């Protein structure tokens, strides 16, 4: 299952995982991609939070679904 992340600089990257993949995978992903640690990730889908112990299963979260990245930094 291919899932797309858009950052908040509005770069759009895929990443392989499955339904059953926690979201501390998925921001570990990302941070092997933008290079962003996850602590400094907020995930957002369908305007819900998404929680890194929680799945992607969970969230309903499914193939060439976007995930939105918003940065925790200061001015972010």
């Amino acid at each position: 299952m291919q899932i797309f992340v858009r950052t908040l600089t509005g770069r759009t990257i895929t990443l392989e995982v499955e339904p059953s993949d926690t979201i501390e995978n998925v921001r570990a992903r990302i941070q092997d991609r933008e290079g962003i640690p996850p602590d400094q990730q907020r995930l957002i889908f369908a305007g819900r939070q998404l929680e890194d112990g929680r799945t992607l299963s969970d969230y309903n979260i499914q193939r060439e679904s976007t995930l939105h990245l918003v940065l925790r930094l200061r001015g972010g």
